[PDB]
């Protein structure tokens, strides 16, 4: 996977460089920056994890689309401003899953399929 | 517009807070942070600008999708790592439009509709 493929997906998932560097790579931000600028090759394990996260974004989008089908109206999704807000609902400080919820909800909200709330959002 | 609606769209556009603060609000990064945390209300002009940038995102997605239809195969899109790369192609150092090209290209790449290149991509 190239440096700009890696960056495009990392940004699309709403990961910060420091979060991706720590949770996906087991490396410093400077190393992840090198992977994103082409200064060092992207390790294949990292490319695989990034593609699997991209697949999960797609799957979550599909599940929310099925929920929208059942509801007959746009559903509500929680947009968690902070990891604490996410933790309040899930009990876990899972950075990558938190950013994933942000990416899914933001995409659906922009495309008109969903409304956003801080607390009433639909589960699963 | 609520504070988390503003943040979700700002992030989906791939804008940094300092970029949104300078180019969209005419305000400091701290003031934009306040709009995104709920400490100050989102000005209606800013909300309008954000909604229009979101419309442009959707519109660029539609045009690229039409280009893919006409091509009969995946097309190549430039993913500009830096504002310099963007300017080299467009002749303009338009931060907001640059981030928009990144967001469009990243979504289409994730869905498999497009390949990414650093140079030579199909222009629109």
């Amino acid at each position: 996977m190239t440096h700009y493929e890696l960056q495009a997906l990392r940004k699309l998932l709403m990961l910060e460089v420091s979060e991706a560097a720590r949770e996906i790579g087991d490396v410093s931000p400077r190393s992840w920056q090198y992977w994103e600028s082409g200064r060092s090759p992207v390790p294949d394990d990292v490319a695989n994890q990034i593609r699997n996260l991209t697949d999960m974004r797609y799957q979550l989008l599909e599940l929310r689309t099925e929920q929208i089908e059942k509801a007959g109206k746009p559903i509500q999704l929680n947009f968690y401003r902070t990891l604490d807000d996410y933790e309040a609902v899930t009990g876990k400080r899972d950075v990558v899953s938190w950013r994933l919820t942000q990416a899914v909800a933001a995409t659906l909200f922009a495309e008109g399929d969903v409304t956003l709330v801080e607390q009433g959002g639909l589960t699963l």
